[PDB]
């Protein structure tokens, strides 16, 4: 029954202290059906489904997360085995793993529980490849298997009557790599048969077959075990655990795995937070508090704005923070590209708990929606889906957070609704004269236009085709691509006359100017009553 | 120069001084200096853009 | 092997084309270096390659 | 990365008070980023 | 022989009455060669004759 029925471009990055999945590399995530499969608890899965709860009509795209931990497996050597758990942290401890004996089959049976998840698997029938009975009517007849000492690796199969060989197969390599074979050619003996075991198709290659001397096969249908290779075959793509040998494999009691660890909290963020460099996110929010990791978020963006690639952080302080704490982070944090967030709050979430949550998490929903919006599109005014803020600020209140440039929420009650609405976009960078710096939406405008732009330029001269390419022609391509770009409406109008191309040797310098989307902000309304 | 000629033609070479190729023969041996303008790549751009209004 | 692969693109170019800024098709490259290790590597004569994730696309 | 992309016959003269630049010499012009 | 020959067939195939895992295992390693398909059931058809016939996986 194999075949049958059962039952945003702006990609945005996400960091901090997840409880689950393996740390120390960058996963990118669906849906979060994915993310409870890896990210079992903490504030990276809240953050995950807040980003794609973010907004009733808006929601973030494909989302690369890691786990900041030094986190290690739970481990255990007993018997001939050393056994793994493939989940990392502490919960790793509570799997319990134990080899048993079926005595109805002399085969090696297994066991592994894991209570959190309810995960409760048996192995059965492990070992016994394939038996192996003789008919003829010599007085007996038996058969050996023996290894190369060094390896390990089963060397020869061979078949006795009496005290001398009849046949051998030869299993260092050759027609007899795999056991069908040898059962192939054992029932091709006539006084010898050989048969497959019933419990699925084991077909193991043969040099992890096990060493067996003298078995007397008259009288019995003998099994071949390998009981090593059978593992493999049974547990090797399966299971919450894996399984290396060391000695020889024998029944030992259920046991805990042990040294499950999470690890300290880091004192540096740089050597991990580094590997965004490449992965290709734009917006990034990080989970964790202190005000170091906004340092070297900001040291991060920073160079690799700087190196080329665009991103922006967006940033909020900690529980009911008033003006002058902020206004200190605001000063440490000053540099464009780093969004702070004034407000704390709380989500309603399907976890049915309400979260307490920080301003680090309301940045996390702002990034979730803003990496949904349009490019370029503004989330001034936009809602937010927050349940209640923990908002000191009134109308004066957000005219000195604003005007400071960390940006604030405001509590709206319709007369018969309510709504979070954000004011603006503003950004921690303080000067407002520069719309570029000041404005995050511009910004973001300005990054991928640019971007575009230098792409453009570089297939069509630095292909370096020859230096005749002059400086009219230069300034055609530069009005043409302007052109387009006024009829897909990304910006408002350029001056057609008034670009420039200089050009000497192999350099052209270039100057032209671009007028902005003009965003219009402000309303005042004086009402007269008459008569 | 026909040979120059023939590979400005061809753009296997971007241009040479038709009138600066000098030859000087003695004996069996002729001693050659001539001079070719190599296609020449172009490499850099940099551009200001300036927003306003 | 970067430099087989890279041999066997010249070979394939026109005489005198040059195989500045053609692409690799390389999957994915263990790259220390950013700009100015570029600068750093290219003015001493040593090729380099550059990962560009374009707007939609990477090459 | 050093090859990259990055982001009229009556000629008129000007004397007088420049606050800038080296003088007792004169200077070409083409572009006011050059001044 | 057919096919090595250049003529294209297949063979469809079925064990017996109720032939349990174990046999049908060894009649598939006895028959594993493509061009031939294996049927692991057996049944009943009714059919025009009336008779309820006994119908083998063949």
């Amino acid at each position: 029954t194999r075949p049958h029925a059962s039952i945003s471009e702006k990609v945005f990055c996400l960091i901090g202290q997840a409880e689950g999945g393996e740390p120390n590399t960058v996963y990118e995530l669906r849906n979060y059906s994915q993310a409870k499969r890896l990210f079992r608890s903490g504030e990276l899965l809240d953050a995950i489904e807040l980003a794609w709860g973010s907004n009733p009509n808006y929601t973030a795209g494909r989302i690369l997360a890691m786990r900041i931990e030094d986190a290690k497996p739970a481990s255990a050597e007993i018997g001939g085995l050393k056994i793994t758990s493939k989940i990392y942290g502490n919960v790793a401890n509570n799997i319990q793993v134990g080899l048993e004996k079926n005595t109805l089959s002399d085969s090696l049976r297994l066991r592994v529980i894991f209570q959190d998840d309810r995960f409760n698997e048996v192995y059965d029938n492990i070992g016994n490849i394939f038996t192996i009975k003789y008919k003829g009517e010599e007085a007996n007849a038996t058969f050996s298997v023996e290894h190369d000492e060094e390896t390990q690796k089963a060397s020869r199969l061979v078949l006795k009557v009496g005290d001398q060989e009849v046949k051998s197969y030869d299993l260092t390599g050759g027609a007899y790599d795999y056991t069908n074979a040898i059962i192939t050619d054992i029932n091709q003996l006539p006084d010898f048969e050989a048969k497959l075991s019933p419990f699925g198709d084991k077909n193991l290659e043969s040099s992890k077959l096990d060493k067996i001397e003298n078995a007397n096969i008259k009288d019995k249908a003998v099994y071949v075990k390998a009981v090593f290779g059978d593992l493999e075959k049974q547990t090797a793509y399966n299971g919450i655990v894996s399984f290396e040998q060391l000695k020889t494999i024998e029944p030992f009691e259920l046991t805990k795995l042990k040294g499950g660890t999470n690890g300290e909290p880091p004192a540096t963020w740089a050597d991990k937070l580094d590997k965004f460099a490449h992965e290709g996110g734009y917006y990034i929010v990080p989970l964790s508090s202190k005000q170091s990791v906004h340092a070297e978020v900001a040291s991060f963006v920073k160079e690799r704005s700087d190196a080329g690639e665009p991103m922006r952080a967006i940033v909020g302080g900690g529980f009911n923070e008033s003006k002058e704490q902020l206004f200190g982070r605001q000063a440490s944090l000053s540099n464009p590209r780093v969004s702070l967030v004034a407000n704390s709050g709380t989500f309603v979430m399907d976890d049915g708990r309400k979260n307490h949550v920080p301003a680090y998490m309301v940045a996390v929903a702002l990034g979730g929606l803003a990496s949904g919006l349009e490019i370029g599109e503004s989330i001034t005014f936009k809602p937010l889906r927050v349940s209640s803020l923990d908002q000191i600020y009134e109308s004066i209140d957000l005219d000195e957070l604003n005007e400071n440039g960390i940006i604030s929420i405001e509590f709206v009650r319709n007369r018969t609704n309510t709504f979070f609405r954000i004011v603006d976009d503003v950004t921690t960078f303080n000067d407002k004269s520069d719309p570029v710096k000041a404005e995050m939406a511009v910004g973001e405008a300005n990054d991928f236009l640019v971007s575009e732009l230098k792409v453009q330029l570089e297939d069509q001269f630095i292909g370096t085709r020859t230096i005749n390419t002059s400086a009219s022609i230069i300034k055609d391509f530069i009005q043409s691509y302007l052109g387009r770009k006024k009829r897909d409406n990304e910006i408002q109008d350029f001056p057609a006359e008034d670009v420039q191309v200089i050009v000497e040797g192999n350099e052209a310098r270039i100057s032209m100017t671009v007028y902005p989307i003009r965003s219009f902000k402000k309303i005042s309304v004086s009402l007269v009553y008459k008569q």
